[PDB]
């Protein structure tokens, strides 16, 4: 008959908000031993003495022969006999024979023996390498030495040696930088790097090495 109407409404809205952060950590660096050194190696008093003595001598020879040995002989002796008798005397007895004999012999030989000997040689192994050494020698250098033991040296300027290695004795940058019983030398291989030997310099125990004349 008479009645209005209506229709209400509604709504809703929103928006979240994220975030973030950081997660720091920590470190614990250490310091390595630079320019490390060790105690010297004192050599023995006596090991084994030696020497060398050579000599010689000359001699002569000689010989000779002469004056032969000859000699002949010719024996001889006749004979004879006779009789007379005067009848009234019969015979019976008679002479007696004799006859002899003899013998001989001989022998000999002559062996032999052979003996030979054949030599033999061979050479020609090297074939490659592929490398190149220095051109000029290191200044101040003294002489070459030879290791007698294998001492692993791991430092910021150490010199590794192997039982039977070659090292050249060179004058370090200073004696104060040298250790007691150790000197500044360079390996033969380093020699090839003479171009930068100053960067190949190292130290090594002389007592643990031997000098090469």
């Amino acid at each position: 008959d008479g009645s209005p109407a209506a229709t209400p409404e509604i709504r809703v809205n929103h928006e979240p908000e994220p975030a973030g952060g950081a997660t720091p950590g920590a470190t614990l660096p250490k310091s390595p031993s630079q320019l490390r050194k060790g105690p010297p190696v004192p050599p023995p008093p006596k090991h084994t003495p030696s020497k060398e003595v050579k000599q010689e001598q000359i001699l002569s020879l000689f010989e000779d022969t002469f004056v032969p040995e000859i000699s002949v002989t010719t024996p001889s002796q006749p004979a004879e006999a006779s009789e007379v008798a005067g009848g009234t005397q019969p015979a019976a007895g008679a002479q007696e024979p004799g006859e002899t004999a003899a013998s001989e012999a001989a022998s000999s030989s002559l062996p032999a023996v052979v003996v030979e000997t054949f030599p033999a040689t061979v050479n020609g192994t090297v074939e490659g390498g592929s490398g190149a050494g220095r051109l000029d020698l290191p200044p101040g250098f003294m002489f070459k030495v030879q290791a007698q033991h294998d001492y692993t040296a791991t430092d910021t300027d150490e010199l590794q040696l192997k039982a039977g290695d070659v090292v050249l004795v060179i004058p370090f940058q200073n004696p104060e930088e040298q250790d007691e019983g150790w000197l500044m030398g360079v390996k033969e291989s380093d020699w090839n790097q003479h171009k930068k030997l100053e960067k190949c310099r190292g130290v090594f125990p002389e007592n643990f090495t031997e000098r090469v004349p």
